[PDB]
């Protein structure tokens, strides 16, 4: 495979990413960072994640991953395996694995770059971001997120790159 495989994820201090098929927090500023970074690049989404989003995201190829061979959504592409995704994206520069947990597990052996926002709070949750061995990964970007009236937690943007 030729395209760069980037994970895009926000998690808490215990790796929680979801509660009851939704996001446990509201951070409009973190969401804006996500738009800025992913704009014009394909988003790879697990079926559940996609249905929780509820609509195609503009200016990006939306690719939904499902085992269901009769699944169709207007304005979205459908893939049924890692390889089908790699076929659909064979000419792309960078794709974003956009969640949730099952889809992160799926593409974990292949990930080249990690865009991870870390939120400094312990949420109640049921869905978790998988453990990663960071040997041969270097942090290439870190920045404190905007904490204000509308964004009520402390969080940092991190970006890691796999080496070689
Ligand atoms: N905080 C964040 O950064 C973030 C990001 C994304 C999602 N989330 C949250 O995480 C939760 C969703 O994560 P999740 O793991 O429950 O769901 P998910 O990974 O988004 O979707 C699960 C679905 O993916 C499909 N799938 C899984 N493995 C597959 C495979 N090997 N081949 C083909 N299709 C496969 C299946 O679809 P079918 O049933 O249709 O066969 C499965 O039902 C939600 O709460 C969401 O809001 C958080
Ligand atoms: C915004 C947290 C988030 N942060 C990071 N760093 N990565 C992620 N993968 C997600 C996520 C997610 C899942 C998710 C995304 C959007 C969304 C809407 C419009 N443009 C972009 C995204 C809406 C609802 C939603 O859950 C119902």
């Amino acid at each position: 495979h030729h395209m760069r495989v980037s994970f895009m994820v926000a998690m808490d201090e215990n790796r929680v990413i979801g509660k009851d098929n939704n996001l446990p927090w509201r951070l409009p500023s973190e969401l804006q960072y996500v738009k800025k970074t992913t704009m014009g690049h394909p988003l790879i989404m697990g079926r559940k994640n996609y249905e929780a989003i509820g609509r195609p995201l503009p200016g990006r190829r939306n690719i939904i991953v499902t085992r269901n061979e009769g699944y169709h959504v207007e304005g979205c592409e459908v893939a049924h395996s890692v390889e089908e995704v790699f076929e659909l994206c064979k000419n792309e520069e960078e794709i974003f694995i956009f969640g949730g947990a099952q889809i992160y597990d799926l593409f974990l052996p292949y990930v080249d770059k990690l865009y991870i926002t870390k939120i400094h709070h312990a949420f109640e949750g049921d869905t978790f971001f998988p453990e990663m061995d960071m040997t041969n990964w270097k942090e290439v970007f870190v920045e404190k997120g905007l904490t204000d009236e509308k964004n009520p937690y402390t969080y940092y943007y991190h970006v890691y790159e796999k080496q070689q």
